[PDB]
RNA sequence: GGGC
RNA sequence: CGCCC
């Protein structure tokens, strides 16, 4: 399934930092059956899961990049295969996950056999959900560098990040953005994999 | 319209 | 309106 026992032990220990009962956001970039960026966020603790995956459909990816995420495909080369399945399978049983537009999130969780996970859809408008878009990027821009491509709507807009979306959707529901220290759940060497002769 |  | 619900 991708991961050695040593890595599985590290992952399951890291995911115990998630409070099984706390408010948990989840957003993805890319199609549900072919995701390229996955993020979970718990505002109560400041814990976040954030990782990437290589697209199977390159033609769909390049098209999605111009209208949504703006991820350069070259930057996804060092990603760990099987991370998506391993993280989702390690999520607490009957966990309650909140997000904007639950349809794609549901299809991804169901494709991983996690029908037990309950989903709350906030179902806000694009304007209401992204009221604190500027404020989130102003505070947390250093947490993701992957969105370098120009994203259009014809008007240039801020690229869609799975992690930034989780934070800004929370700020919209709470009616404000808190100054809080964020903590990465996954080790950096687990997200990304490189020598020397050939 | 919502998601990408 | 590129795709998708
Ligand atoms: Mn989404
Ligand atoms: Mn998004
Ligand atoms: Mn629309
Ligand atoms: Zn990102």
């Amino acid at each position: 399934f991708g991961l050695t026992y040593s890595q599985l032990m590290t992952l399951k220990d890291a995911m115990l930092q998630l409070d099984p009962n706390a408010k948990t956001w989840m957003d993805i970039e890319g199609r549900p059956e072919d995701p390229v960026e996955i993020a979970l966020y718990q505002p109560s603790s400041g814990c976040y899961i954030h990782f990437f995956r290589e697209p199977t459909d390159l033609k769909q990816f390049k098209q999605d990049a111009k209208y949504s995420h703006g991820i350069d495909v070259t930057d996804l080369f060092a990603t760990q295969p099987g991370l998506t399945s391993a993280v989702i399978d390690a999520l607490p049983r009957n966990m309650v996950i909140t997000c904007q537009g639950s349809d794609d999130i549901r299809k991804l969780l169901e494709s991983q056999g996690r029908k037990d996970i309950k989903l709350i859809d906030i179902a806000l408008s694009k304007t209401d959900s992204r009221k604190y878009e500027n404020a989130v990027w102003d505070q947390y821009k250093d947490l993701c560098h992957m969105h370098t491509g120009v994203v259009v709507e014809k008007e240039e807009i801020t690229p869609h990040c799975a992690l930034m979306d989780c934070i800004m959707f929370d700020a919209a529901v709470s009616g404000g953005l808190n100054t809080s220290v964020l903590r990465a759940v996954l080790p950096r060497d687990m997200v990304f994999r490189p020598r020397v002769v050939l």
